[PDB]
């Protein structure tokens, strides 16, 4: 748990956002307008800090104490400072758009819509509300409460644990995917928000794991975070092959799903499932022949089955933590750059959380937990 939240402290963690929005701002940047923007999203995050400090005025205390906040302010700090250190590295290069740091950048921007929307459905109106928080989902919320209580906020450890007893997590690789798709404010903690949104993407709830990884881990058809345009753009190289499709999910809509598809007109529609889980829109897509090719390919996921337990391969997993961020970035922290490869599994890192892995009595690689028998030094960006 971290510590306490004085006031003194929320200035600080105020006059960070302010170089942030400052160094954003550059006009060589030329940051696109569209969403995630980062260049809203933190006025729009301090204002709500404000709203919250006000209904706090005389029970100032009772708000320090509260675990969500104290969290939810160190990550704030972190992500605002792991921003500011960004632009200190980069320099030059941030000002052409196809940078590392530039795409750094786009993955904190996300990352900074996804802790306000989190802020403002916990504390509503300014409120601490995050011990009655709704589980929208039935059997999700009877998880949530059997084994949490009214936690608001729960270490990944301790999730993770909890979770594999109903829904069994058989590798660290696996874990570590599991880890990427619901911990959406990487802070190695989960909300009961979070929670509810992950849930609600892979129902039923029944059949959750094996849902995730027939339609995120291995689903040529899954994009993770698109912008409109984005998909547009890439259905583009498909615009004469009827049928193709993708599937995203919105910064602005968590929880929901949003198909796009070529039509035998030539033109790029989309669709918001809201109905039914995603696997029965894809499968229903299909026997209308909508739904036919996913991200152009011929060979579409037979989903039925999902109403005989494919099984992924550890590739499966490496490739789809790789998928989010820029190659460069060490996946356990998602901060520092890789420098050290582990034999013999081949998995790559930064120096900093092997080492802690093994400092805390952790076993073997921090990815597979098979056993080290050598490492090995990389570059990852050997020309500068
Ligand atoms: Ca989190
Ligand atoms: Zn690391
Ligand atoms: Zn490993």
């Amino acid at each position: 748990p971290p510590g306490t939240v004085d006031k003194k402290m929320v200035e600080k963690c105020w006059k960070l956002m302010d170089k942030v929005v400052r160094l954003c701002q550059n006009p060589k940047l030329a940051l696109k307008n569209s969403p995630p923007y980062i260049l809203d999203l933190l006025p729009d995050t301090y204002q709500h800090l404000r709203t919250i400090l006000s209904r706090y005025e005389g029970k100032m205390e009772t708000l320090g104490e509260n675990e969500y906040f104290r969290v939810f302010m160190e990550n704030l700090m972190k992500k605002t400072k792991q921003t500011i250190s960004l632009f200190k590295e980069g320099k030059e290069r941030m000002y052409e758009e196809n940078s590392q740091p530039r795409r750094n950048l786009t993955k904190l921007s996300l990352i900074f819509s996804h802790m306000l929307a989190e802020l403002k459905g916990i504390f509503p109106s300014g409120l601490f509300q995050g011990d009655t928080f709704r589980i929208t989902k039935a059997d999700a919320a009877e998880f949530w409460r059997k084994a949490f209580g009214e936690k608001t906020i729960v270490p990944w450890k301790s999730f993770r644990q909890a979770l594999h007893e109903v829904h069994p997590i058989s590798s660290g690789l696996e874990a570590m995917a599991l880890k990427s798709t619901i911990d959406l404010t990487c802070n190695d903690y989960i909300s009961v928000f979070e929670f509810d949104i992950f849930t609600r993407l892979f129902q039923p709830w029944s059949s959750l794991l094996r849902n995730w990884n027939s339609l995120a881990v291995t689903h040529p058809g899954y994009m993770a975070f698109l912008t409109y345009d984005e998909v547009k753009a890439r259905l583009q190289k498909f615009i004469h092959k009827p049928g193709s499709y993708i599937f995203r999910l919105s910064c602005t809509r968590l929880g929901q799903w949003a198909i796009g598809y070529v039509t035998a007109d030539g033109n790029i529609l989309q669709t918001i499932p809201h109905n039914k889980p995603l696997f029965q829109a894809l499968i229903d897509g299909f026997r209308e022949g909508f739904y036919l090719f996913p991200d152009g390919r011929n060979q579409n996921p037979d989903l039925t089955g999902l109403c005989d337990h494919i099984k992924v391969t550890q590739e499966q997993y490496e490739l789809y933590c790789e998928m989010g961020s820029t190659f460069q970035l060490c996946k356990i922290c998602a901060e520092n750059d890789k420098d050290v490869k582990i034999e013999p599994c081949g998995h790559l890192m930064c120096t900093s959380c092997l080492t802690s892995w093994q400092e805390s009595e952790g076993q073997g690689c921090p990815f597979c937990r098979c056993e080290i028998k050598g490492t090995e030094p990389i570059v990852v960006d050997p020309f500068d």
